[PDB]
């Protein structure tokens, strides 16, 4: 397989579903490289946990956890590194309110060149636990030798889209991983990097980042189709923001606007969107505390109860988890019949205006109030029209694409609801015997 997509691997299923999977000590053993210093970008940590992942030897190396904490928050990780002396954090400034940092990244330095891993887990237990994450694993970068120039570059622009992302963060410790990837060869990278950083954006900058970075993205490297009108857009995801009282204020106006976008040239299109009902979190392998995990608030769910009507169950048999509830966040293109994709997103971001951004001031500035980052597989980058949709996520040509759950979505039933974490279940216990009373 070119695309180094892999899922986290699950406690509890049976072997053939763990084959290709990566655990977090997989990524840090030292068969992935002989670490130097890394990187952590991400929401929440386990700094004792996170010490243990990586190899005895790789240890005492330098560790920067790049987060979003203030307050007491950035005061109690703090004191959860302070007994290590190698690790130092960077606070990403957060200064458009109700923002999050949720990009999750490992850079990984080592003597034989660079690693950039983007993924969906928090560096917790739970999160590579009994979940439905994803990992791409960028090539092993070469360092480009002193004294030599060349840029580096591929035909993605991921090395200067990289520094970008992190030039936004105008943080010290983050300038320093800059350099180290000026210092590498990228020119293997055949993803695309679409990130979200907090501000406002006019002019050229709107295309920089969130939604209007994926629609220039499809503008340029995709092509439409005849009857693209057909072509559903899936949209996966682990937590839901205020959309508004109607779908016409942002889902359909500009969210999907944005993702129906194939080619230059100038809606039916079918949305399908897949969170877990409660049965879904109910029978999952973690019982009703997987629901700790999708945060969907009852005071945000009953101002937008159009929403749901939109929503599809989780299903993962091609994968084996149908019961590992989803972290990961994915967006994609099927063709109708759900044989083909057009594209495929995996993303820290989910389905909120504070990570993939919302018009203002007359729709000429793009307002975005969160970190967040993914990579986009287009068949264009891999010298195809379209990506066949693999039938056994870990089976057996490879230029078909590993989609982790089952087409087409299933949508809820008339007794489904969604996950709501913040009211309680008492009907009928979990895998565990347990009731939710939050
Ligand atoms: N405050 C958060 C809300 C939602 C999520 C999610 O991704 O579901 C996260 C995260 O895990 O980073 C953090």
């Amino acid at each position: 397989n070119p695309f180094q997509f892999y899922l986290t691997r699950v406690s509890g299923v049976k072997p053939k579903y763990n084959s290709g999977a990566l655990h977090i000590k997989d990524i840090l053993s030292p068969l992935f490289g002989t670490l130097v210093s890394s990187a952590q970008f991400n929401y929440c940590f386990d700094v004792d946990w996170l010490v243990k992942q990586y190899p005895p030897e790789f240890r005492k190396k330098p560790i920067l956890l790049v987060h979003g904490d203030k307050r007491e928050a950035k005061a109690h990780l703090h004191a959860q590194a302070k007994p290590y002396e190698n690790i130092s954090l960077c606070q990403a400034k957060l200064d458009i309110a109700f923002g999050t940092h949720h990009t999750k990244m490992m850079l990984l330095l080592y003597e034989e060149g660079l690693r950039v891993v983007i993924h969906t887990s928090n560096l917790i237990h739970a999160d590579w636990h009994q979940k439905t994450q994803g990992i791409w694993l960028s090539p092993l970068y070469p360092r480009i030798a002193d004294g030599t120039h060349k840029s580096g570059e591929s035909p993605t622009h991921f090395k200067a889209d990289l520094i970008s992302y992190l030039m936004a963060y105008n943080a010290p410790s983050l300038k320093e991983w800059i350099d180290v990837i000026h210092k590498h060869d990228l020119s293997e990278t055949n993803v695309y990097l679409i990130g979200s950083t907090p501000g406002r954006f006019q002019g050229s900058q709107k295309d920089n980042w969130g939604h209007f970075r994926l629609k220039k993205l499809l503008k340029d490297h995709a092509s439409s189709m005849p009857n693209a009108e057909s072509w559903p857009v899936v949209g996966q995801f682990s937590s839901v923001g205020s959309l508004g009282a109607d779908e016409s204020k942002w889902l359909c106006s500009e969210f999907k606007e944005s993702m129906l976008t194939l080619g230059k040239e100038s809606s039916s299109v079918p949305l399908y969107l897949i969170y877990p009902s409660v049965e879904n979190v109910r029978t999952s392998l973690e019982g009703y505390p997987a629901g700790g995990s999708l945060p969907y608030s009852i005071q945000t769910a009953e101002k937008q109860n159009w929403l749901h009507s939109y929503f599809h169950k989780w299903s993962a048999e091609t994968s084996g988890r149908s019961n590992a509830m989803p972290h990961i966040k994915t967006y994609m293109r099927p063709s109708p019949d759900f044989s083909k994709i057009a594209w495929f997103l995996v993303t820290s971001a989910n389905l909120s205006k504070a990570a993939w951004g919302a018009l203002e001031k007359n729709g000429t500035q793009l307002m975005i109030r969160s970190y967040e980052l993914g990579v986009l597989f287009l068949p264009s980058a891999f010298g195809l029209d379209s990506f066949k949709v693999k039938q056994k996520f870990f089976a057996g040509p490879m230029a078909t694409f590993p989609v982790p759950y089952d087409l087409p979505p299933e949508l809820y039933g008339s007794k489904d609801r969604p996950w709501i974490w913040n009211i309680p279940y008492v009907k009928a216990p979990d895998t565990h015997g347990n009731m939710w009373v939050p």
